[PDB]
């Protein structure tokens, strides 16, 4: 834990109402798989905020892969408001046990969905 980051670039359709959540890539995460290597998932979702598990597709033998991957957040800015932003980047190690490798809290009253939300976003010792 102590993931590394995910920089982000999240914006805002908001005449479907609904923010995007398009990241980047996530860096140097641990590895899950027999090959010194994970196959990064990240799970985006929040609680009655918004309780809709999406997923990054697996980037198989990297941990640090780029894919610019959009979490689905069916909510208005208005509905921000409440709602907070839990990501989680889980290894899929089809396997083993499957470790939660990260994780970040982000609450929706702290990012400002006005335009476009773009920084540097970490990710954060997850314990599960």
């Amino acid at each position: 834990e102590k993931l590394g980051k995910l920089q982000y670039s999240l914006d805002y359709d908001f005449q479907n109402n609904q923010l995007l959540v398009g990241i980047i890539q996530a860096a140097e995460l641990p590895a899950l798989d027999m090959g010194g290597t994970s196959d990064p998932y990240v799970k985006v979702f929040l609680l009655p905020d918004k309780k809709k598990k999406f997923e990054t597709k697996v980037h198989r033998k990297t941990l640090n892969p780029v894919f610019n991957e959009q979490f689905t957040f069916k909510v208005p800015y208005s509905e921000l408001g409440g709602k907070t932003l839990v990501m989680a980047v889980y290894d899929f190690d089809r396997f083993s046990k499957h470790d939660i490798i990260g994780e970040f809290k982000v609450p929706m009253n702290t990012v400002d969905f006005g335009h476009v939300t773009e920084e540097w976003r970490d990710l954060q010792s997850a314990e599960k």
